[PDB]
């Protein structure tokens, strides 16, 4: 359980992601397929992507994103009370896209890593250490919902 102070730096670090949400979703995308490239093959819409550049040129690409961190903002906004948003969440990516959960880690250091380079001044050790706890959180309450679901992750 994350302290208010922790969530805090979790949020200060979001308000400056949702500048240019759509800029911030296409480098964790991109760093979670280039540092994990089996991630993109299980994207059966993206997959055909050969390249960086064509990552970055596509206003697919781009939109889903979007969809991707805003999804993921109205959770952690949630400060852990989050169970109606896991439930179709949890559900979609267990059961029509079947993601595991160590492909939920990898995307998870994908938005540490994206976040570590563009925000030094908001992602200094303590409020990275914040945004892990809630990226952990987020995982394990998705990890048993899986279970309840039926897949193993
Ligand atoms: C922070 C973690 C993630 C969030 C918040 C998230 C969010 C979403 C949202 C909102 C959608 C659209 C609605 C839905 O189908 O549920 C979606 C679709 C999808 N997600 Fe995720 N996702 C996450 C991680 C992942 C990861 C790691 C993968 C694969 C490695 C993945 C694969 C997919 C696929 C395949 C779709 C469908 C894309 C399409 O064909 O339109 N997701 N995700």
């Amino acid at each position: 359980v994350l302290s208010e102070g922790e969530w805090q730096l979790v949020l200060h670090v979001w308000a400056k992601v949702e500048a240019d949400v759509a800029g911030h979703g296409q480098d964790i995308l991109i760093r979670l397929f280039k540092s994990h490239p089996e991630t993109l093959e299980n994207f059966d819409r993206f997959k055909h992507l050969k390249t960086e550049a064509e990552m970055k040129a596509s206003e697919d690409l781009k939109k889903h994103g979007v969809t991707v961190l805003t999804a993921l903002g109205a959770i952690l906004k949630k400060k852990g009370h989050h169970e109606a948003e896991l439930k179709p969440l949890a559900q979609s990516h267990a059961t029509k896209h079947k993601i595991p959960i160590k492909y939920l880690e990898f995307i998870s250091e994908a938005i540490i890593h994206v976040l570590h380079s563009r925000h030094p001044g908001d992602f200094g050790a303590d409020a990275q250490g914040a945004m892990n706890k809630a990226l952990e959180l987020f995982r394990k309450d998705i990890a048993a919902k899986y279970k309840e679901l039926g897949y193993q992750g």
